[PDB]
């Protein structure tokens, strides 16, 4: 059977509360060993080996843990047949895209979490973790980029996102759909991401100590410019706008970001709306302002790529093409 | 036929006399309140709107507000809390330009008037009418950046559907709206200042710090997951909450409630959970909450009733 | 604590004492009505169920029926029309086996009892509780073949959501249910025979002809699109409708209403449109309709009220 | 500019009523010329040429019009750059899969319809037809199988289905998602169907006068066996079961179909549930009864493939593998 390495980072999957029937819980508590041992059918499918990288709620996820992950995967690739990453749900979609863009290891990387704590009634984490291992074990799982496996479904790291605050079925690829569904330890793959991932990207984080500073500002009625001016004041390399409708900006925020674009700060228009693309050739003349439209990337996802794009270039045409390729 | 007033505010739907069939169903009069893209919607326009409706209630049988799509869901919930008129107030926009192939606005307009003119639309609170669907102003939101079908009530579903100029209503909002709220805006010309801050991995506390240093009355967090806060942001908001800033935890996730009794002790920090109100909606309620009270506990009870 | 009765009927959820925490919230007693996979659910079981509930109403504070997922949506709507008891009747199943990794049944059961035991669950009609959600028995249906999240109220949304053993209710069904229906099943031991036929390109009229030649009391069509009929099937049903067979046009499409005033003159052929009732749900109502009347017009008014 | 051939078959796209504001209408009325001329921007993107094959509502769609379509496309391929097929909505998802399995022409085939009649206020048909032509005109549209284009979205012929009786946004690929979204006459493709289509299939309808007879039976509580016995009585080559939950059968229907399988009639278990697969290795021992599980194919779609499978083989193992390949 295949050798699978579990890289644990915390999350509710490793979370606990004092009642099986109360919602209250704390994160970053339980070690990887408890998790493996809570799925004594893992023996049937793989030779599992658990390593604890960090133990944090993914709400406190950060650039350094991302860097740690990518270098460790890229370093350890020759040592295992596959990777599963146990992680909190909240920022799983950010980390999954980060690794999707930066892992060069040609073996599957499957992220997994849980929407109920390990201690809860009908906790979702055991079966999720099993299906993660199945997916990382499956030869057909290779050359699909970095994956998330939640609720019996294999979802590509780019499109994958939370749709609901609490639903075990929360994770969906809301724009282009899942890669495959899982039944009885077997996967019927009908799709693969077309945008470039993993070893077909330029992004090489092996020698990086940090990542460019990119912030996110929200739009809404009577929006303040003070958040945008804060980030510009602090010399942020990039700002992503979580726009209204199709990436549109409140006039005060617009004005601030327009000025910023012209002094070298990279500016990406995304949208606070949960599906569909922030397009070029709508209400914002991007070329004029030196803005970038995010396409289907939501604000937190557009942040990931803009940060990586800023390790290669500061030219907004080069960054726009990156946002059309990756 | 009923008398129906259009209150125009701009939006893509204007960019009456193109829809001659409205004569079949109502006597309409149009009145320009403002003319702006709703990405630039603001407190003053909202205040004008609520006041106008409240004042002109008796003089018409229902209201249709033409509006941009970008922020219609916000203007909708504001009016849903502030309109005291018991006659239908119906909002409508268009996702395609007035001059484009298969423009949605005409039939959208048509159906908004059908809804405004239906006696059973009464006492359901302020409504959004888009894509043959009647949607309550609290839960209504955009789902897609460009889809004509974008407006959905994503947590509790629509009030009804519109076919052949009739509506089969199957639901009404339970949360208190319009004349059952204590919010009264008739004497106000500014609203408490309330900002939104975004959470994500390695989130800067800079936005939150900048609203705190401006003396904002409230801050809505667009949390990760079930309304969770990146550590720097958590730290800044925890301070804000005891230093005279109201603090609502909402979510960047498009559906489900930001709940109490998960990972954050709201009571200890003095925070409020938004329930199913997304960050822009939680803002609206928060502004109006702040006209009644500054106590977190009292603000939590408002977020629980409305 | 309230008294809550489980009425067991089989299903995957059994394949009480595994859920010791139910003692925290109720005093339960269990009673085996039948033990079958719900793919074999039938009229007799339905009749037993309605009678049992109606009779034992006064003796308990609410009801939880454990059931297969396959046809729970049918049993749900049957009971929603026939239960006269005003106390909560809550249905629950499980999409994963009782012995499987992360089985859903325990917490499903738990939450069904929370719902059965909530005083605000009263007078909302018969309910399905699945995946932390309360769902009205009329609109509730499967969306997915294996997903734990499969049960949704696909046209009008859920009644509420369940978190930390409390429900925030935001909606109630408007269509008349339970004690507001004229259906009374207390003296019946068979139901009018009603069949379903499927439409698609080059559809055979053979199924429809075979139910007609058996003297069926009704036929539900699973139409294409907005309840449209392949020509052969149309021809057979048109004949049936004037020869003493009730004919309801529903749709194979999972959402939206099968409407009047589209391409079919229902009045001319003597047909009924199902509105939002899918074919299996339209069947239920049709059966009960046929215990009151055989006139199409009267049957259309029932499909419009319930 | 590209040469595009419009093959008209009727539908509401070519439907009309006497009021712009009433729902009533009749189908199979308006010719292809009115349609082209109702989109006077078609000039900007292609040299269009309209041919009327039939003029029917798609509720009266049938095997012979399918056969006509496939032979005509396969015959005329060298004469145009692309095909658009105007068709009713109701059975578009059946015809799109039929052609997906039987077109050998290596140029795009794009189906399009409309949920409001041509005469209606804000009728959807003009813009749909424009986006159909854009899609058929796009070089990137090739090697994706037969497509449907509705509401600004490009959907693969296999997964595409109606989700709502009346919504202009009704058509979705409910299991695996769309191929691409359309903005301002341009398409950003991120997916292609993995299952075998067009010239990578065995199905060759060039010399076929008819198709094997396959019927569909519905399951529900207290289901009658009389529909199933009718089709078996008439010597049907195949029966598809629109099962309950995961392809399950009411015991009377089961019994009839079990008997039928054993006397040579092909039997496919599908599901009346609108998403997710009818799986092997659940509550039905398929191998034992000589049944076939449909996977993600819904009843009407499983009918299409079972009919084509029955032009090649009657062996239920061969048909099961076809249902795993196509
Ligand atoms: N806050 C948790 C939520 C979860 O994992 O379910 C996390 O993302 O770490
Ligand atoms: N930006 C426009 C979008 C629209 O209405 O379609 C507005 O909201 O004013
Ligand atoms: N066939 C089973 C499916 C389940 O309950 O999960 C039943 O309905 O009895
Ligand atoms: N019955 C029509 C419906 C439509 O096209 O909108 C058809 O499929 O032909």
């Amino acid at each position: 059977l295949p050798n699978i390495t579990i890289l644990a980072t915390g999350g509710t999957i490793a979370g606990g509360g004092d009642s099986a029937t109360k919602s209250n819980y704390t994160v970053g508590k339980v070690g990887v060993e408890n998790l493996v041992n809570a799925v004594p059918q893992l023996k049937d499918i793989a030779n599992v080996k658990g390593e604890q990288v960090v133990n944090i709620g993914s709400q406190d996820m950060n650039d350094n843990v991302w860097l740690t992950l990518a270098k460790k995967i890229n370093t350890d690739c020759d040592k295992t047949d596959g990777f599963v990453i146990t992680h909190g749900t909240d920022t799983m979609e950010e980390t999954a895209y980060f690794l999707d863009l930066t892992v060069k290891c040609d073996k599957p990387v499957v992220m997994v979490g849980a929407m109920r704590p390990s201690t809860s009634m009908s906790a979702d984490g055991p079966f999720n973790l099993y299906n993660a291992v199945v997916t990382a074990a499956d030869k057909a799982s290779a050359n699909r980029g970095v994956l998330v496996v939640m609720n019996d479904t294999v979802l590509d790291g780019r499109d994958v996102t939370m749709t609901n605050t609490t639903d075990v079925a929360t994770f969906k690829s809301v724009n282009y759909g899942p890669l495959g569904y899982i039944h009885n330890g077997k996967i019927d793959y009908q799709r693969t991401p077309a945008r470039k991932h993993t070893s077909d990207t330029p992004f090489d984080v092996s020698k990086l100590n940090e990542l460019p500073k990119v912030g996110i500002v929200y739009n809404y009625a009577n929006a303040s410019d003070l958040p945008a001016k804060a980030l510009v004041d602090a010399g942020y390399d990039g700002i992503v706008s979580a726009g209204v409708g199709n990436g549109n900006l409140y006039k005060s925020v617009f004005d601030t970001l327009a000025t910023a674009a012209k002094t070298g700060t990279a500016v990406v228009r995304s949208s606070r709306v949960p599906t569909g693309a922030t397009t070029q050739d709508a209400e914002v003349d991007d070329a004029k302002y030196g803005f970038v439209a995010s396409g289907t990337l939501n604000p937190q996802k557009a942040r990931v790529l803009l940060q990586l794009a800023l390790t290669q270039t500061k030219d907004p045409q080069q960054i726009q093409q990156i946002f059309n390729q990756y």
